[PDB]
Order: C-alpha cells, then structure tokens, then sequence
C-alpha cells in the first residue's frame, strides 16, 4: 500500500551523461552509441544569447572546439551537426553503457523522470509532467542544461525531453531529442510568456482512483455526471476538457474499484465546487495531476 | 530555479539489488561485496508470521535453501547468519558493482531515497523521511520487502533503511542494515499501532526557506517569535518542538535570505494559526516536512 510520486530508476540514464564544454560554456550531454546530444546554445556566450544566429555561430566551431568528458576521461569528437535546437557530436567510441532507447515526442499531460545533472554528474531524479502550456515545472540551476527526461519500458529508455531554458517566471522549456521545442519557445534570451497552466483532468482522475485503491474514500460522493456537464465545470476551473479517449484510458482503474469514470468525474466536480475543507488525499491538500492512468496502474501493480 | 521532491540517482543501488527466495517466499536482497542482506522473514510462511521464532525456523534452513539471483544468474551461498532482523548470506563472489558504502542508523526527520524493487528488479525511486513515530510513508506492494533506503555523499552510498512491514494503517516499518527496527516495531503479523505522526518542524522551516529562494514570498509576515512562544504553537499543532540545534542547522538558509530563523518561525506560526487561505507554497497546499535543511542547501546549490 501507499502511493508516492515515483521516478524511474535512473541508472541506465546516469550511464549516458557527459560534460560538454564549448569555450567558457559547460552543460550536460547525452551519450548514446557514438553520438553525444546537447543543447546547441553550448556554442553561445550570454552575449550571444540576446539574438543568436546558430548556423553563423557554428561556422566558428570545429570538432576539436567541443570538449566531451565521460567520467574523468575525454572523448574524441570526429563529427558535429545541428538538428533543430540540438548538436549531435559524433565521438570515435560507442558509449559502452548505451541502454536500449527510443526518442519519443510526448504530448501534454504525459509524465517522465528527469535526471538533474551538473558537469555531466547526476545530482537527483524527480517525476515531471509536460504541462498543457508545454512547460515543465522542474528543478534546474545554471549548468543543468542538457539534463534529460525519460520513461523506461522494462529495459528500453524512451528519451522525451532535454532541458534548455528557464522562462522569466521560473518554469522550464526544452526539446525532444530531435531538438524540437515543446510549445512555441525558442532558445533566445527574449520575452517568452507561458500560456494558461491548466490542470491535467485525466491525471487527477487517475490519482483519485489511486487514492480509493489506497483507502482514501472520504471524497467519494452520491453523484454521477456526463462528459458535457463535467466539462462545463472543468472549463470554469481551468481543467483540461475530458474526452472519451481519456474515459477509455481510465477503464482499467474503473474496473478495479467498480467506480464508473463518470461517477469519479462527479466526485472531482464536487471537490472543485466545495474544496477539500482542510482535508487531504494521498497526503496532498490539492488535486495532483502528475500521475497518468498508466503511472497509477504501474505503481499499484509493481511493474519493474 | 524550481524546487522538486528529488531522490538520489539510484544507479549505484540498482547494481546491488538481488532476488532472494527461501521456499515459496521471494523478496529483495542487497548485495554489497560478498554479503547479501535481506529481511529474516524470507524464511517464513504467512502461517509462520503469526508468532515466528526465527532462530527455531532458521535451524531448518541451510546455505543451499537460500536462492540468490543477481540478474538472471544464480549466486552460490557459502554461509548465512542472522543479525537482529536481517539475514547476511555470504556468497562466493563479491558484487563487482559494490559502490563505496556505509550503514547508518538515521534519526526521525532525516530524509532518504527508496529504490522500490520486486524480484530484485527496480520499479521506482522516491524520497521519504523517517517520521517522528519511526514509520515511513512509502509505496510498497507484496514482494517489495528488502527494498532499501539510502543517501549518497558524492560516491559513497549510506544505507539507512530496509523495508520489512506494512502496519494495518498502511504505513511502513523497517530496519537499518544492522537489522534493528526503527521504532518499537517487530517482524510479526500482530497488533502494531503507530504513535502520533507529528510534523518535522525544522524541515518545514527549511522548505519555507526554499520557497523564499524560489520566489514564493506571500507567507512572509511582519512578526518574529521566541523558541518558547513558537513551541507552544508547535505543540498545539502536533509539530515537533524546535531546539537551538534546529536553529543552528538552519543558519546557512537564514544567511542567504537574510530572514532570521525566529522570523521564519513567526511566519510558520501565522500559517498554522491562519491556514493557507487556498494559496500554495512551492505548488503545495500543505506545509511540506520531507526536506531537511541539508536537502534544501544541496538542491539550491546543485551538489552532484
Ligand atoms: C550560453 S549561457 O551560458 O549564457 N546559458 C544559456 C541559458 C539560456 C538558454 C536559452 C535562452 C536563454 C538563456
Ligand atoms: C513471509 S510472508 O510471505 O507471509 N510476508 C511477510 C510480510 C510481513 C512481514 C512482517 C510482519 C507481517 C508480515
Ligand atoms: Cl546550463
Ligand atoms: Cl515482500
């Protein structure tokens, strides 16, 4: 029993982290097979970051300008290319610790683990969601750029995020491993406001299911609702609209607890309209939205 | 910027997890050098768990009865001994992935990471505190026994916890790696109630410091207090008493933010007496107590 915000075991990713230095700028890179991936702004001075033309800056950079250190050992750079907002540095040595991996672009609402790194060395691991405004709420200090987000299916690491940026509001923006920003963000020291950080409704519902399973029952009410009625309340409370695709995904949690999805929606509706009245659910005083239905099934079944 | 509940990178510990089977019971063991550590109740049937005499049960167990599997490879058991509530199985092969390690008995209020494991395979990592009643609030299903809690100082893993038990209230009890239970708990299927789960005051204060650093300011008030006045309010709210040792430990956070510890105490006092009024601090609607002062310094400075 018990339900915790849980990250993937990070070992497989720890084995991929390197330090990348280009001039005076040091950040992290991801070493998979014989390629190091890092944010392209490794080539920039803080002065370059105002209006950087990256192709122009990269003309002044050769293979030997990129310093790649894995542990306390230098890697030989034998090729470099820009892909979107990432540099792919080819090195003359395959990472002997390359796990099975995929690059995946996630959707808003999807959760992933972050291995926070400084100088190619892991400091910590935490669980995040891609927010509906394509920001993440991370923990990232200077030097943390190139720290990655990932999911693991048994032995295959799916890399979904690389850290590039803090917005002036202190939320985080980054790319997939093809170097494509989540959301409208660009890697420039310029005005970039996030949109509405709405609540991930399907995730709240999953976590209410996790609560019931784990014995937190008090919020269960006498009501049901419809998707249309629930969505009117969702809109008012800056909750993402619930679709039948979300209902479908919650099916296994519904089946276990014998609580129909629409009934759990009616209990969420009452929680939105009446608040917690100083009560807690799985040790939270607010409705948690960084557990997917898949996360809840995984944790409550014990997949490894 | 940003402040997250962060676990230690788990790789070094993942390299130590094995499966231990004794008869029909499978749980996890920790393989350090040429010793496997596991909960002694590996020898028990659920029928044995009612009033187990462990020395008597262990007479019916030889080296070959303990099945130790590291990955998909069997280890040869060449010796076994009971230490308190743990079995130490000597194996004929040092764990080639043994990190630098210490066994440490932590105090209530101290935080640690848990690598949740099933059949010797890691499922997840999360951050816990030893509660003042010597329980932890974990995420542990059947098969998770022998999952360990740890801190890391650079390259040295300090092992502080091994998982043994769920209490009927669904909170968790276990041992240090010398097999000594935290708190009064025993490894028996019997009546065991936890005491008062008080709030770890020094940890709340640290997290209020983390909040200020990260730009959450709204709760800062116009008041100060004394340890004696604060402690009267603490008592009423089932907060641990604050000592001058706690004040001393918060010194570095006080110095950074130029907020005297007693001033932060006065702001905590007002939060206890007036509530959050529907507001949040570092995305929490309640006062978080699972960050130590050391955790806050580590995360806010970026130790690796
Ligand atoms: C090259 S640096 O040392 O000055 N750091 C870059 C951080 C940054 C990334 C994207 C946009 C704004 C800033
Ligand atoms: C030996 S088992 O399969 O039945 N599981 C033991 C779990 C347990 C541990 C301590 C006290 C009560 C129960
Ligand atoms: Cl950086
Ligand atoms: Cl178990």
């Amino acid at each position: 029993s018990g339900f915790r915000k849980m990250a993937f075991p990070s070992g497989k990713v720890e084995g991929c982290m390197v330090q990348v230095t280009c001039g005076t700028t040091t950040l992290n890179g991801l070493w998979l097979d014989d390629v190091v991936y890092c944010p392209r702004h490794v080539i920039c001075t803080s002065e370059d970051m105002l209006n950087p033309n990256y192709e122009d800056l990269l003309i002044r950079k050769s293979n030997h300008n990129f310093l790649v250190q894995a542990g306390n050992v230098q890697l030989r750079v034998i090729g470099h290319s820009m892909q979107n907002c990432v540099l792919k540095l080819k090195v003359d040595t395959a990472n002997p610790k390359t796990p099975k991996y995929k690059f995946v672009r996630i959707q808003p609402g999807q959760t992933f683990s972050v291995l926070a790194c400084y100088n190619g060395s892991p400091s910590g691991v935490y669980q995040c969601a891609m927010r509906p405004n394509f920001t993440i709420k991370g923990s990232f200090l200077n030097g943390s750029c190139g720290s990655v987000g990932f999911n693991i299916d048994y032995d295959c690491v799916s890399f979904c995020y690389m850290h590039h940026m803090e917005l002036p509001t202190g939320v985080h923006a980054g790319t997939d491993l093809e170097g494509n920003f989540y959301g409208p963000f660009v890697d420039r020291q310029t005005a970039q406001a996030a949109g509405t950080d709405t609540t991930i409704t399907v995730n709240v519902l999953a976590w209410l299911y996790a609560a019931v399973i784990n014995g937190d029952r008090w919020f269960l009410n006498r009501f049901t609702t419809t998707l249309n009625d629930f969505n009117l309340v969702a809109m008012k409370y800056n909750y993402e609209p619930l679709t039948q695709d979300h209902v479908d995904i919650l099916g296994p949690l519904s089946a276990q607890t014998g609580i129909a999805v629409l009934d759990m929606c009616a209990s969420l509706k009452e929680l939105l309209q009446n608040g917690m009245n100083g009560r807690t659910i799985l040790g939270s005083a607010l409705l948690e939205d960084e557990f997917t239905p898949f996360d809840v099934v995984r944790q409550c079944s014990g997949v490894t």
